């Protein structure tokens, strides 16, 4: 059955292309895709030697997104909810997004700001999961992660964020998440399933990811190295 996207869900591109606008003014598709990778990791790269936050909330998550996508993106740090005014005089918007593929959707522009101010009440409410056991952090940032993981607050570039919003709170809480020690492939498939799936089968896809990129090799005890 027939679908098309209205004229503000068009204007994020160049008239007639799949490219994202952006502040560099490329064209090709491929080319801003690899471009928009380069520049977010030389940011990833500089995030290392800068202080933790005080709070870790979408005013954070925001702020991260700004840095890793604001060279490229003139909406670089804004949720996709807000009308969008380009330099140009166009307005864009995107309400809904889904799993390519699938009738699977993120949450409804409608939803984003009730469902980020959740997000940071849940944090708060339990101190940036600081003073857990291993056991209850990782309970928590499965919970968490999934939940921050459907919003999908941004155009795009939400996974990226997400990431390194995650490993900057396990290290202020005392623990480690490292995304980039699993593929690409096994990442997507956990954020999908966690969608997908319902109950206790959802709860366990993310939670194999999370055991997985949480040194959980610690439990390897070498005293007599």
């Amino acid at each position: 059955a027939h679908h098309h996207h209205h004229h503000m869900v068009l204007n994020y591109f160049y008239p007639g292309t799949k490219t994202l606008k952006n502040k560099l003014g490329i064209m090709g598709y491929k080319q801003l895709e690899k471009r928009c990778k380069r520049n977010a990791k030389k940011v990833i790269n500089s995030l290392r030697n800068e202080p933790l936050p005080e709070t870790f909330d979408s005013s954070y998550l925001k702020y991260l997104h700004k840095r890793l996508f604001g060279s490229a993106f003139e909406w670089a740090g804004y949720t996709r909810d807000l009308s969008f005014a380009f330099d140009d005089g166009t307005i864009a918007q995107m309400s809904m997004m889904k799993i390519p593929g699938t009738d699977i959707y993120f949450a409804h522009g409608d939803k984003i700001q009730e469902n980020l101010k959740e997000f940071d009440e849940i944090l708060a409410s339990k101190s940036n999961l600081q003073g857990l056991s291993r056991e209850d952090f990782i309970e928590e940032t499965v919970k968490l992660f999934s939940f921050l993981n459907y919003i999908h607050p941004f155009r795009a570039g939400n996974e990226a964020v997400q990431h390194i919003f995650f490993e900057k709170l396990a290290e202020a809480a005392g623990h480690k998440l490292d995304f980039s020690v699993v593929t690409e492939e096994r990442i997507m498939r956990a954020c999908n399933d966690a969608m997908a799936l319902k109950g206790e089968e959802a709860h366990q896809a993310m939670k194999s990811l999370f055991e997985d990129i949480s040194n959980p090799e610690e439990v390897i005890i070498l005293r007599d190295f």
